[PDB]
């Protein structure tokens, strides 16, 4: 009985909602991610859920409702197989440290090992990178001492080699036959309860809780908290990658996806909350065990929890078990979201292409088989850069420009109002008025301001004391609009590929394929304007 809480929490909500949280201060960033729930995720995720359930098709072959929209499902597409890249890899670093967690020293808490620099620093007889958990989590783990930035990327890391190599042999046994256990579902909530209560009772901690729920406006004025939060929000709850249309594809007709989208959209900020309070109680009690403040007391890249979760576990007592418990927790739950991710880029290139999903084996090896070779470049020496480089362009104004066309090809192309009464035969109510003014004016309006100020206010990329290369930037920028350019080249293409006159490739265009016989007596929906007024 719900089984929504085990998709409602993901490696989103544990890994990159803290040092984004973090990084944007305490609740600074916690007013925006709630703000773009309230207006942008909810709908969005309701919209993408009734979608997928609807019309039966993944995320390319859903826009068969409006044609020329079918390069947004391409885009999504592509965002889902570019973030699986570095996607994998934090499960390749989730799997190296439960490989480490069992032994019964472990190896973040001393610093007399190999992979410690001459400058180490001890809080038990700093600059936040000599400290035994993060220079095991550097210098240990990734070997990011022996880069000198992303020009200077080396070899594959051995051992993360090893580890991505079990990771996506895995995946692979796990998505190549099946069409996808609940202790690995509420696992995620026993950890987090286990670190909230530890974290409060922590010796300095309250200093965390009081910067967590500190609010400065003068970080709201800007807009990089702005854009953190909306990506933040569609990244976790999943809209913009294909999945959630992907996994409504298989839900029965009578499903309701209103309630699935309320509860995970809760769980979603609740679980988020309790995640960032954890997070800032570690956080403050590593400033108090550091002798430091909280603002440079840890990094800000995406391997803060490979350095906070760790600094938790050697608090508590038998700190081995709870080692190996919260990184099997991580891992599954690494394993359970690229498992959905992969499975909607292969669910929906096969409903685009009947010989991918006859060859479900073949496809599936050829999809896990590169997303391995690709992410080969974020376990080098400096591979952080790479996957720092991803984690900012491959889902960012990407996925929010992706869920806009979304948004925009559902409500006032295909049409909100007949949107509203495919939900009310699929459950048996209409949306509401709240709903429909979202999904057509609020949520496409909210979005595209940010992806305007995400375009027009872009600052240049950089890890913690490393400012990366201009070309970087330029590298960044052609992958977010290798999938941003998808949609008007498709209605580009889709244009020039469909005989009759303009008007009528515009009414093929915009007209479902279902109804394509219409044309030909010309009765076109979206030609009258009753159509643009619908609320
Ligand atoms: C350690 O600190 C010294 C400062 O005297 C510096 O010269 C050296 O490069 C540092 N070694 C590192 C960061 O590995
Ligand atoms: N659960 C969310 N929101 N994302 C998970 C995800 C997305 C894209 C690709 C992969 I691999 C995994």
């Amino acid at each position: 009985l719900l089984s929504v809480v085990g998709f409602a929490v993901d490696l989103a909500n544990v890994w990159r909602f803290p040092y984004l949280c973090y990084k944007n201060g305490g609740g600074a960033f916690l007013i925006p991610y709630t703000l773009f729930l309230i207006i942008a995720g909810m709908p969005l995720f309701y919209m993408e859920l009734a979608l997928g359930q609807y019309n039966r098709e993944g995320a390319a072959t859903v826009w068969k409702i409006c044609p020329f929209f079918k390069g947004v499902g391409y885009a999504v597409i592509l965002i889902a197989l570019y973030v699986g890249f570095y996607y994998n890899v934090i499960i390749a670093w989730s799997l190296y440290y439960l490989f480490s967690s069992f032994t019964l020293n472990l190896p973040w808490t001393d610093c007399g090992h190999t992979w410690n620099s001459p400058n180490c620093t001890d809080p038990k007889l700093s600059k936040y990178k000599f400290t035994p958990a993060a220079e095991f989590y550097e210098r240990g783990v990734l070997h990011l001492h022996e880069s000198s930035g992303i020009h200077d990327i080396g070899l594959p890391q051995w051992q993360l080699l090893l580890c991505l190599m079990v990771v996506v042999i895995v995946l692979y046994f796990s998505l190549w036959k099946g069409v996808k256990v609940w202790i690995t579902a509420t696992l995620p909530y026993f950890v987090l309860f286990v670190l909230l209560v530890h974290g409060v009772t922590l010796p300095g901690a309250s200093n965390g809780i009081n910067a967590y729920l500190h609010i400065d406006f003068y970080r709201l004025k800007e807009a990089t908290v702005w854009i953190d939060a909306a990506t933040q929000i569609f990244f976790s709850l999943g809209a913009g990658f294909g999945v959630l249309i992907a996994f409504a594809s298989y839900n029965k007709f009578d499903n309701n996806c209103y309630r699935d989208a309320l509860l995970t959209s809760s769980i979603n900020c609740i679980t988020s909350f309790v995640s960032g309070f954890a997070i800032f109680s570690i956080l403050g009690y590593m400033a108090h065990e550091h002798k430091v403040n909280i603002e440079d007391v840890a990094t800000e890249g995406a391997g803060l929890v490979f350095i906070l979760y760790p600094e938790a576990i050697s608090t508590l007592s038998g700190s081995t078990f709870w080692a190996v418990v919260f990184f099997v927790m991580l891992l599954a739950l690494g394993l359970d979201s690229s498992m959905g991710g992969m499975e909607a880029v292969i669910t929906g290139l096969a409903d685009d292409f009947q010989v991918l999903k006859r060859h479900r084996k073949l496809f599936t090896f050829g999809v896990t088989f590169s997303t391995f070779l690709l992410a080969l470049f974020c376990i080098t020496k400096g591979g952080i850069y790479v996957l720092t480089l991803l984690d900012t362009f491959a889902a960012g104004t990407s996925i929010l420009f992706a869920v806009l066309m979304e948004a925009i090809g559902v409500s006032w192309f295909y049409g909100v109002d007949r949107f509203s009464n495919d939900i009310q035969q699929m459950m048996g109510f209409r949306p509401g008025l709240y709903w429909r003014l979202c999904w057509k004016f609020v949520s496409p309006a909210f979005l595209l301001f940010v992806v305007v100020v995400s375009i027009i206010n872009f600052k240049p990329l950089t890890y913690d004391d490393y400012i990366f290369p201009p070309w970087a930037n330029w590298v960044g920028w052609g992958i977010a609009l290798s999938s941003m350019v998808l949609v008007p080249i498709y209605v580009i293409y889709k244009f020039l590929s469909t005989q009759g006159s303009l008007w009528e490739r515009l009414a093929y265009g915009i007209t479902p394929e279902n109804e394509h016989h219409l044309v030909a007596q010309r009765d076109i929906r979206q030609f009258q304007l009753q159509h643009w007024l619908a609320i």
